[PDB]
């Protein structure tokens, strides 16, 4: 029993962060065979930031511009190059770390762990969800810029965000891990914000079914919905609209607790109406939109306890 | 900026976990230099959980009893004691990653991150508190005994939790890695419960302390306190007394923000008797109990 934000276990991530220095700045890499992949923003200068050419940026530095630092051993630079916004820093030693891996540019509503570091060291390890309006609710101070966003369902690590900045409201802003950014958002100082955000509805679903899981039902009635009502409704608390490939998803948890996911719904729509009348849902007194059905099925027992 | 329950990277502990299998019991241990440590309850079958005389139990336990796989490697096991409710296996070869560490007994209040495993397999890391009442909220299912909760210096792993079993309101009881149980609870199948619990004050005031640094300032007022004025507050809503030590452990987070621990203890005694009007602190409607202040400096600074 339980139900706690959980984060996959970062070591095999841990292997791959170098620091990165060129000229004055220093932030974070990420080192995966013989390649380490940055922000191309490590290239500017305060001033660069309002209108940076990166194309002229990069011409005017060599190999040897780039300092790469993993632990206490400096790898030499052999090659650069700019793909979008991530700058790939071909080096002479290939990371005898590096785990089972590959790309993956994940949709709002995702969730995913961030190895939170500072000048190539981790720091913590939390979970994050990219979220709709495509900003993550992080937790990075200066020197963060890249750390990584991955999941590691069955031993491969699937790397999905990359940390590139942090917008004026405090949410922050990344791309995947072929440098392209999430969102609208661009690796320059404009009057960017962030959209105003909206609540993962089929995530606050897959939480009520853990809860249910976990041998609460306080929060259920007697009512179904149609699919259309309960978007309408939805979406007058700011809730994302609800899809017939999230009711899918929805599915398994559905069987495991034999309530009709229209069913969840209806429950839904009244704890949205009523609140918690001083209630909590596990250990929380708000609805959480942080916690995926896969990522419920993960941590949750298979079954149910009735 | 940003503020999230934020555990320590865990890679030096992943390296230490093992599968410990005796008879058809299996469950984690951990494997440090040449001694893996694991809950002693591995040795008893359902039956003898109801009444286990460990001693008689263990004694009829030889090496060749116990099973230890790392990975897809097997340890042979060449030695057995038990420690408190740790049984220590002597093995054959010594764990090539096996981290700086101490074993180290943590207080109520304190935090940890657990790195929940199952078959000696990692498979989740999250934050957790050892409550007042000595329970943990954690997470976790059949299998994870054994799992443990660390916290981590520069280069050196603490370890202060072992998990040995859930009580009947789905919390968790331990012991540190000496095999001494937190909380008055033990390694038998007998009538165990969780004991009234309370809220942990110093970290709810370390709490309020981030929620400034990060912007929240709204439930800050021109009124202070005094300790004990607070302190009638506090036992007035379950809440655990504050001390001197506690006003002292926050002063750097005082002195980051500029503002007084009896200056805070007004804003929470208001929140305590008027709750929060419908707003939120750090995204919470609850007030978070599980961060202490040492947790709000490290994530507040960048600390690595
Ligand atoms: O280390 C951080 C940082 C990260 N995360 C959080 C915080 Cl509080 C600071 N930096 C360091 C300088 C670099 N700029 C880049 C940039 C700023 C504004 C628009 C777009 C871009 Cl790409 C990001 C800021
Ligand atoms: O794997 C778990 C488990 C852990 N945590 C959570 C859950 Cl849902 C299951 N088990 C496995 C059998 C062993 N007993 C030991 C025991 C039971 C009752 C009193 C004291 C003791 Cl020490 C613990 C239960
Ligand atoms: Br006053
Ligand atoms: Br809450
Ligand atoms: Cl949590
Ligand atoms: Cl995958
Ligand atoms: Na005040």
């Amino acid at each position: 029993s339980g139900f706690r934000k959980m984060a996959f276990p970062s070591g095999k991530v841990e292997g791959c962060m170098v620091q990165v220095t060129c000229g004055t700045t220093t932030l974070n890499g990420l080192w995966l065979d013989d390649v380490v992949y940055c922000p191309r923003h490590v290239i500017c200068t305060s001033e660069d930031m309002l209108n940076p050419n990166y194309e002229d940026l990069l011409i005017r530095k060599s190999n040897h511009n780039f300092l790469v630092q993993a632990g206490n051993v400096q790898l030499r630079v052999i090659g650069h190059s700019m793909q979008n916004c991530v700058l790939k820093l071909k080096v002479d030693t290939a990371n005898p770390k590096t785990p089972k891996y590959k790309f993956v540019r994940i949709q709002p509503g995702q969730t995913f762990s961030v190895l939170a570091c500072y000048n190539g060291s981790p720091s913590g390890v939390y979970q994050c969800a990219m979220r709709p309006n495509f900003t993550i609710k992080g937790s990075f101070l200066n020197g963060s810029c890249g750390s990584v966003g991955f999941n590691i369902d069955y031993d491969c690590v699937s790397f999905c965000y990359m940390h590139h900045m942090e917008l004026p409201t405090g949410v922050h802003a990344g791309t995947d891990l072929e440098g392209n950014f999430y969102g609208p958002f661009v690796d320059r100082q404009t009057a960017q914000a962030a959209g105003t955000d909206t609540t993962i509805t089929v995530n606050v679903l897959a939480w009520l079914y853990a809860a249910v899981i976990n041998g609460d039902r306080w929060f259920l009635n007697r009512f179904t919905t149609t699919l259309n009502d309960f978007n309408l409704v939805a979406m007058k608390y700011n809730y994302e609209p609800l899809t017939q490939d999230h009711v899918d998803i929805l599915g398994p948890l559905s069987a495991q607790t034999g309530i009709a996911v229209l069913d969840m719904c209806a429950s839904l729509k009244e704890l949205l109406q009523n609140g918690m009348n001083g209630r909590t849902i596990l250990g929380s007194a708000l609805l959480e939109d942080e916690f995926t059905p896969f990522d419920v099925v993960r941590q949750c027992s298979g079954v149910t306890f009735q």
